[PDB]
């Protein structure tokens, strides 16, 4: 069993505390359950976290292996090896100019703004709008309300993908979460192992994580989506819900 | 004779030439008619033209004067002594946060935006974007067509002014054409000098100029406001015909 969870809303809440989940993530390590973030959040924000590869990050752009996996994959790239599933960065920044002209309207992202614009959008600080803006895949959008059906057009129009995390529309090539989720479990050691995948998410971009698990449980404020489980409270309460009821009966 | 005029669409093309208008200033100087920039450019964008003091930035902001003026006014500033009339930036930007948050939604203005996307957004380089957005008292917004009533409505409950110059909107408390106008005129050393004020321009924000001058005239697209003069033709054309027909003449 290989547990793959989203953090905001989910094992955090939106404000980066795991709350009542950490007890649930101590008993999921304590039964040797391997837990895989798999987030929007850069890799810096993933870091000052304090949590360790292997994760997902940027909507399944890129996958994080330890450096010493031992099933060689992806591209030495700091004290990790890198899988990038998706374009860079800086070619979703060129097409979005493209997309720009094409709507006739500002689209700004964390690409256009300064680290203290983003924390006052955002209610981080300075430091951690700073890693929020180190982004090497995805693109977090700001768009305001009326002109977004225009913006969505006009992304597609150029070859952009688009999801949104609940607050901010996010651009890419090639980021899905299900797609990195499943690159990973073939990438894992233990075929067994990873042989029953749960996922655990909370908005949009979660939807790709839970087609791609076998058990999918959805802990965050409206109805689940098709099909997947819920539980009686969101974020990290619903976390640990799930642990309790849906996952050590399995384990 | 003071000749006052706006810069962008009026003594130079959207493109930043002077065309027509070359002769016409070579002849007002040689007629020792001084011409006096009012504009909502920053000084810094005003220097990049090559213009000397006295001139007016930022919507009326700020009345730039030369050190040895001889009317003592201002604030000594190297080359320059400065005459304050708005807010300061920094506190513009205060209660734009104020604005954005009673609105509900972000308000981004330049001091929230890279040179690099000022850059893209206004078709200048990077390197004019820079001094676009060394501001000293005006905001300039970036706005969705869309958007901007609710974002209005708001700049005024938190005690901001708002002007449009045919773009962007932009945010100030105290920044007048006119206001500046009558004070450099007030400022002015010899008085029978400032008696008799021309003012050129293009657009919305030139209304303030053409109330405080004695004698006003429209250069820009299409018809004039109620009692300003025009020109057959808009632009650095129509400032060269409003030289030749309305003020050589006279002396
Ligand atoms: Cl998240
Ligand atoms: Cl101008
Ligand atoms: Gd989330
Ligand atoms: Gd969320
Ligand atoms: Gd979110
Ligand atoms: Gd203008
Ligand atoms: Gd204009
Ligand atoms: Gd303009």
């Amino acid at each position: 069993m290989i547990v793959f969870t989203d953090l905001d809303g989910t094992l955090l809440d939106e404000r980066g505390e795991l709350g009542p989940a950490r007890e649930a993530l101590e008993r999921l390590r304590a039964l040797g359950v391997p837990v895989v973030p798999v987030t929007a959040k850069t890799r810096k924000e993933v870091e000052a976290l304090g949590l360790e590869p292997p994760f997902i990050v940027e909507n399944g752009g890129g996958l994080y292996l330890p450096r010493d996996w031992p099933v060689r994959a992806g591209r030495p790239k700091g004290g990790y090896r890198v899988v990038s599933l998706a374009w860079p960065y800086r070619k979703v920044r060129a097409r979005l100019r493209e997309a720009e002209a094409l709507a006739g309207r500002p689209i700004l992202g964390y690409g256009d703004l300064t680290a203290e614009a983003v924390a006052r959008l955002t209610g981080l600080s300075r430091e951690a709008a700073r890693r929020a803006k180190a982004r090497e895949y995805d693109e977090t959008l700001v768009l305001c309300p009326e002109e977004v059906e225009a913006v969505l057009e006009a992304l597609e129009a150029v070859g952009l993908e688009w999801t949104h995390g609940g607050r901010f529309y996010h651009a890419a090539k090639g980021a899905d979460k299900g797609r990195a989720v499943a690159r990973l479990r073939a990438l894992w050691p233990d075929p067994e192992e990873a042989r029953f995948a749960v996922g655990l998410g909370d908005s949009l971009n979660d939807l790709p994580l839970f087609r791609a698990v076998d058990l999918a449980v959805y802990v965050g404020r409206g109805d689940p989506p098709e099909g997947v489980l819920a539980t009686p409270a969101p974020g990290p309460e619903g976390f640990r819900y799930a642990v309790e009821r849906y996952l050590l009966p399995r384990l």
